[PDB]
C-alpha cells in the first residue's frame, strides 16, 4: 500500500545495480512501492534543482555533501537521527566516519549533531596503469607505492605514445586526463588549492596554482603525451582507455563494472605523480542518500536509504554488482585483501580514504558556483590558445564575488 519515490543518478552499470537492489528491497518490503526517477550524472542536478523549485521533493534522493547546509537551512531534508537510532540491527559506527560525518549537521557547522542524511558510498578517485602495454613496450612497471615525480611521469608517458600498428599515425599515448576530474591532484599536490585556508579567498592566481594547471595543459600541447585536440573530438579519452589506447587513466569504484565488461587489457592502481610536495593527492567523492522533510512515510523512507547505505544485505548486492567499494570499514578491509577479486592494488582505493583524499573544494562552501565558473571558461587554457597565468588572473575576480555572495547567503538564510 505505500508508495515512494526514489530519485538518483548513474552511469548505465550504476542504474542497473541500484534498480536491481530497490527491487531487493521491496521483497524484503512487500507493502512498500518504489517508483524510480534516474538520470545520467549531468541531468540531475538541474532535475533536483527542479523538484525542490517547486516543492514537489522526492522522498528518498541522491544530494551533494556542500548541498548539506543549504538543503538544511531550506527546510528540505528530514532530519533522520531517531529513525536510524531506533532501526533493527543497524550500527551506523561500523560504516566510515568520514561518510557519515558528511550528512551530520549541529545546527551551526557540518560533521557533527543529527543526521539529515545518509552516505551512499566513499568514492576515492584512483591512478590506474594498463599494464599489458607497460609489459608489451619494456618499459619497467610503475611502483604501486612511490609517487612518479611529474618530470618520471612525462618520461614514461612519452616512452608510451607511439605508432603501434605501423602504419606511420600515433595510435597510442600515454595518457589523456579529464581536467574537471584529474586536475585537484596535480594542484594539491603542488601545494595550491582553488581557495585558501578559511575557505573564504579565492587562490587560483597562487604561482602554484598557475604551475600545476600550466603543466596540465602542457601534456596535450607541449609534452604531447595524449591524443590532439581532434583526436579527442573524435573519440574522448574515456574511451580511448576502455579500447586499450591509453597508459594511464583514473578509475574510481564505481568504473569498475563498466571496466569488468569493456576493457580487456590488464591494469592496476598506483599513487598519483607528486608535484612540489612530494605527496600524491586525490579527491574522495561522496554521494548523500537523504530524505524529504515533507515525506508522508518518514519510516519507510529512511528504511530505503538504511538499505543501501548501511544494510549489509544491500550494500553485499551492491559491492558485488562492483558500483562501489564497502561501507562498513572491517568489510573494505577484508574486500581489498581479497586477490581474486581485482584490480590487484584495490588497497590504494582505501589508502587515499585514509590518507591522501582530499574533499572538492565546494564541499566547505556554501553553494558551488564559484568553482563552476572557474571550469566553465578553462578550455582554452586546455587547448593551449590562453597561457595559465592569463586565465586565472581573469577569472579570479569572477570566482570571487560569486564565493562572497555564497558566504553572504549562508548568513542571510541561516537567520
Ligand atoms: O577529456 C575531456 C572530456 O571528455 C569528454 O567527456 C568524456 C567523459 O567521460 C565519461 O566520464 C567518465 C567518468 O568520469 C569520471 O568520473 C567522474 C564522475 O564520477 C561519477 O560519479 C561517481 C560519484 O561521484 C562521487 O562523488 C564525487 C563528488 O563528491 C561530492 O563533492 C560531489 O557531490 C560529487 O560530485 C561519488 O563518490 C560517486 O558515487 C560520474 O558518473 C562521473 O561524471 C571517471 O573517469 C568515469 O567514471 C563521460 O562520457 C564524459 O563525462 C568531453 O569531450 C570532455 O568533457
Ligand atoms: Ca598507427
Amino acid at each position: 500500500k505505500i508508495e515512494l519515490t526514489f530519485m538518483f543518478r548513474g552511469q548505465p552499470q550504476e542504474q542497473t545495480a541500484y534498480k536491481n537492489v530497490v527491487k531487493k528491497f521491496e521483497e524484503k518490503h512487500p507493502n512498500v512501492k518504489v517508483n524510480i526517477v534516474v538520470t545520467s550524472p549531468d541531468q540531475y542536478a538541474t532535475k533536483l534543482r527542479a523538484a525542490i523549485a517547486g516543492r514537489k521533493i522526492p522522498d528518498v534522493f541522491y544530494f551533494n555533501p556542500g548541498e548539506l547546509r543549504a538543503y538544511v537551512n531550506s527546510n528540505v531534508l528530514l532530519d533522520i537521527t531517531k529513525y536510524v537510532e531506533n532501526s533493527k540491527g543497524v550500527n551506523l559506527q561500523d560504516i566510515w566516519e568520514k561518510g557519515v560525518n558528511k550528512y551530520r549537521f549541529d545546527g551551526e557547522k557540518v560533521g557533527q549533531g543529527n543526521l539529515y542524511g545518509l552516505p551512499k558510498d566513499l568514492g576515492p578517485f584512483a591512478l590506474g596503469y594498463n599494464k599489458t602495454m607497460f609489459e608489451k613496450a619494456g618499459i619497467p612497471l610503475p611502483d604501486k607505492d612511490k609517487p612518479y615525480t611529474w618530470q618520471e611521469f612525462i618520461d614514461v608517458c612519452k616512452k608510451l605514445t607511439k605508432d603501434t600498428n605501423g602504419d606511420g599515425k600515433l595510435d597510442q599515448w600515454g595518457t589523456g586526463l579529464n581536467a574537471t576530474w584529474t586536475l585537484q591532484g596535480f594542484v594539491w599536490s603542488n601545494g595550491a588549492d582553488w581557495i585558501d585556508e578559511s575557505k573564504t579567498k579565492v587562490t587560483v592566481d597562487d604561482p602554484k596554482f598557475i604551475e600545476a594547471l600550466q603543466f596540465f595543459a602542457d601534456m596535450q600541447n607541449k609534452y604531447k603525451v595524449t591524443p590532439s585536440i581532434a583526436e579527442a573530438q573524435t573519440l574522448d579519452t574515456y574511451q580511448r582507455w576502455l579500447r586499450g589506447q591509453l597508459g594511464f587513466f583514473p578509475v574510481g569504484p564505481w568504473d569498475l563494472a563498466a571496466f569488468d565488461q569493456q576493457i580487456k587489457f590488464e591494469y592496476d592502481l598506483i599513487p598519483w605523480p607528486a608535484g612540489s610536495t612530494g605527496k600524491p593527492a586525490t579527491w574522495v567523492g561522496s554521494l548523500g542518500i537523504g530524505v524529504s522533510s515533507m515525506t508522508k512515510h518518514p519510516k519507510e523512507a529512511v528504511e530505503l536509504a538504511l538499505y543501501l547505505s548501511a544494510d549489509p544485505e544491500g550494500q553485499k548486492a551492491l559491492v558485488d554488482q562492483r558500483v562501489q567499494l564497502p561501507n562498513s570499514v572491517k568489510v573494505a578491509e577484508e574486500w581489498a585483501k581479497d586477490p581474486s577479486i581485482k584490480p590487484a592494488n584495490k588497497q590504494e582505493f582505501l589508502d587515499i580514504i585514509n590518507d591522501y583524499g582530499h574533499s572538492f573544494p565546494t564541499e566547505y562552501t556554501y553553494n558551488g558556483e564559484w568553482y563552476d565558473e572557474f571550469y566553465r571558461n578553462l578550455q582554452p587554457v586546455l587547448d593551449g590558445k590562453m597561457s595559465a597565468e592569463e586565465y586565472v588572473k581573469k577569472a579570479k575576480p569572477k570566482m570571487q564575488k560569486l564565493l562572497d555572495q555564497a558566504i553572504e547567503q549562508e548568513k542571510q538564510a541561516s537567520k
